[PDB]
């Protein structure tokens, strides 16, 4: 997918995203919500998408108490047959925010 550069951003920050090859590892990601879509980027300058979600199909869930995941407050959004994404916000405040906002593209 390709990002507008016009376009209002609703959310943009880090993340830590675990990787898919199943030694389940995590990458700190540059993550942009834009429309409906999430965009991710190798840092904070914004150049070049690496990784994108159209949302609309997705359900995003917190992952809930206890670090299952090893690390706190992260959260999942997945759709059968589609890539999962799992990720791990720094903060409540973060994982707040980041909730809210996939819940609305989403819905």
């Amino acid at each position: 997918l390709r990002r507008d550069p016009n376009l209002p951003v609703h959310i943009r920050g880090w993340l830590h995203k675990q990787d898919s090859s199943g030694l389940r590892l995590w990458k700190r990601r540059w993550f942009v919500l834009s429309g409906h879509c999430l965009f991710y980027y190798k840092d904070s300058r914004e150049e070049s998408v690496l990784g994108s979600v159209l949302l609309p199909s997705y359900n995003i869930r917190p992952d809930g108490p206890g670090a299952p995941r090893g690390r706190r407050f992260t959260f999942t959004a997945e759709h059968p047959g589609m890539r999962t994404y799992v990720l791990a916000a720094d903060t409540l405040e973060d994982l707040r925010g980041w909730l809210r906002a996939l819940g609305r593209a989403s819905r």
